[PDB]
């Protein structure tokens, strides 16, 4: 369903029928491989038995066309995400762009965040901001599932960043809340409350969003602006505005070589204005800019953000934890350093350090452990992230035994390893960390996730 005003002005902005057609047909199931865990080729090899046809996505070598309840999804080897969300992320790293400190402004539900992480090879650091509180917990679950460690979370109104955190990021991805015209294929009533007035104010929001972003972008950095909507007010008009506001500071960086076929969607400015029927998918806009120059300062550091509840772990102790963890299969890069709050023990990415005190964080990095007596309760989240499977104390489950784990039940091996603490893999992926207890392997899969159904 489509309002008259909207169609009879999509008619006057087409460079059409095919579009009405593609508009009205449902989206293709779409999947993205997580190379933090498995290579593409390996993935293809591994899921060949399931007999799916998979069309390659042109702007994402890692992208392809009951999903959530498949082993591979549970061990975090792929993300269920739409091809259009892949595009902004691809732009962000186009032409060997290799940013080390990145913000995702509207990060839930995690689709893009996870993808950026994988592309940075889990190095550097990311600030994933999400405005809605409820969506934050979704974001976090999704991050923890993919074993991402370079992410910190905030809960802010996006507009704040420009003033709060000046030339902080070397890349930003601003996927702006829009009028969702491109999303009628996922939701046949999506727009229904659509109106040109309602759009003028949405565009007003998108202005101050992108200004905030630009402000928080270090000189030299790239910013990618994307929406799910197809009109010019919210897209080209918003980018063009930014350039008018900072004429000597903003450079559009054409996206035409982004992939083969990109030309089909290329705007005179170098944006990709992807109509749904062009590549058979969602309706989407992608714009990439670079800040070429420092721009004037804002006041506006009003929010004095008070004590940070964690302290960096001292060297004597940090060493002993590193060795205690290694002894159980967990390992970290030089990208990560150990902090502490209570019995709690966290790893933060050094990339994020510089932000401490300029923003209140919802969460940072990963909880490695909680101290208990002389010991440690290793967190599931850290096992997914830091566990090396190719080990001599790994233990591979049978499919039968794997299903049991995910239904949150104890497992009884014929083998029956020697370790009192056993790193449990399936398809040779870290799946959880279990205690021995004689012959039994106790289930330590967090209950908030114990699968209810079929597998």
């Amino acid at each position: 369903y489509f309002p008259d005003a909207f169609l009879t002005q999509m008619r006057e902005a087409m460079p059409f029928d095919d579009f009405l057609a593609a508009c009205q047909r449902p989206l293709r199931r779409s999947i993205r491989v997580n190379t933090l865990k498995i290579s593409v080729a390996d993935f293809l090899q591994l899921t060949a038995p399931y007999g799916w046809t998979l069309t390659p996505i042109p702007w994402c070598e890692e992208g392809f066309w009951p999903l959530g309840s498949t082993a591979e999804h549970l061990s975090g080897l792929f993300y269920i995400q739409e091809a259009s969300s892949m595009l902004p992320v691809a732009a962000l790293f186009a032409d060997g762009n290799a940013p080390q400190r990145v913000m995702d402004v509207a990060a839930a539900p995690g689709s893009k965040t996870t993808q950026i992480s994988a592309r940075m090879n889990n190095e550097g650091a990311i600030l994933a901001n999400e405005f809605s509180a409820s969506r934050v917990k979704v974001l976090h679950a999704n991050i923890s599932r993919c074993g991402i460690s370079n992410v910190a979370l905030t809960h802010f109104d996006g507009r704040v960043f420009g003033a709060a955190v000046p030339e902080m990021f070397d890349a930003i991805l601003l996927d702006a809340p829009c009028s969702g015209e491109g999303v009628v294929r996922k939701d046949p009533d999506a727009l229904k409350n659509w109106s040109p007035e309602s759009n003028q104010e949405i565009a007003a929001t998108q202005r101050e969003l992108i200004d905030s972003a630009f402000h928080a972008l270090r000189p030299g950095g790239t910013l990618v602006y994307s929406t799910c909507t197809l009109n010019q007010e919210e897209n080209e008009a918003v980018c063009l505005w930014l350039k008018e506001t900072y004429p000597d500071a903003v450079e559009f960086l054409p996206l035409g070589d982004l992939f083969p076929g990109a030309n089909k969607a290329l705007t005179e400015e170098g944006f990709l204005h992807v109509f749904p029927q062009i590549y058979d998918c969602e309706g989407f806009f992608v714009a990439r800019l670079r800040k070429t120059q420092a721009i004037p300062a804002l006041p506006a550091p009003k929010y004095k953000v008070g004590n940070f509840p964690f302290s960096p772990v001292k060297d004597r102790e940090a060493g002993q934890i590193r060795q205690a963890a290694t002894g159980v299969g967990l390992n970290w890069d030089e990208n990560l350093r150990l902090w502490q709050r209570d019995k709690e023990l966290w790893l933060f990415p050094v990339g994020i350090e510089a932000l401490i005190g300029k923003v209140r964080f919802s969460r940072l990095g990963i909880k490695l452990a909680e101290t208990h007596n002389k010991g440690y309760r290793w967190q599931h989240e850290a096992v997914i992230a830091l566990a090396s499977p190719d080990n001599m104390n790994a233990f591979e489950l049978t499919p039968q035994e794997a299903e049991e784990w995910y239904r949150g039940r104890d497992v009884y091996p014929q083998a029956a390893p020697v370790a009192d603490d056993v790193l449990v893999t399936f398809q040779h992926q870290p799946i959880g960390l279990a205690k021995r207890i004689g012959s039994r392997l106790k289930n330590s899969y967090p209950r908030e996730l114990v699968r209810d159904g079929k597998l």
